């Protein structure tokens, strides 16, 4: 007879120390830069994440892995998908929520469009 | 210091799972992982980041590793039928235990101070 443990909180307690160790620089492998700004992650969550960022990330080997992303790709729009794709949370106001948009339909993220989004 | 009320929101119930399940998928091809295991002679390919975020232990063997290629040889306490279950427990949030490796097992997880188990119903002793 086998005994099961189903840990409901695993998968959101390992995604919080994912993001805990991109806040503080720890134990990131990538460096990303959007519009001139520096952002770290782990390649393999944003991989995780998107095929865009899978076909972008998988070749890589050089031993400081740095990656620019093009100018459709803005800081402001970026900043919140970096975050979300760590937390499953986004929480934008007017001044972000159509470059986040934008962004996330260039970078392929299938499911976030104006209608994805309730109130507080 | 936002412009506008910062209230448009989603929240995705099926995220985290999902990142782990292609966290586990690159496991298991070995595709952008980037640390081996060496446990009772076994090899075992991983992510660091993930490693040190479900254990204690892997956290202080790894806090301070910036090498690309990183093997890691884990000690005589740490035996493969024993690492196995939680390895794959880290990467899956399912623990599957029978009466034949049940001791193995928790002996390890207490070793590897692992995280995510206190839920259980399995006494660590």
């Amino acid at each position: 007879p086998m005994y099961v443990y189903e840990s409901t909180v695993h998968c959101t307690n390992i995604l919080l120390g994912l993001n805990d160790q991109r806040k503080k620089d720890i134990l990131c492998d990538v460096t990303l830069i959007v519009e001139r700004k520096e952002f770290r992650a782990h390649r393999a969550v944003l991989a995780a994440c998107s095929e865009y960022f899978w076909q972008a990330l998988v070749g890589q080997t050089k031993n400081d892995l740095v990656v620019s992303l093009p100018e459709e790709v803005t800081a402001r729009g970026f900043g919140p998908l970096l975050q979300f794709a760590y937390t499953a949370k986004l929480l934008l106001s007017r001044e972000n929520i159509r470059e986040v948009i934008r962004c996330a339909e260039f970078l392929r993220m299938h499911n976030l469009e104006d209608s994805c989004f309730s109130f507080l």
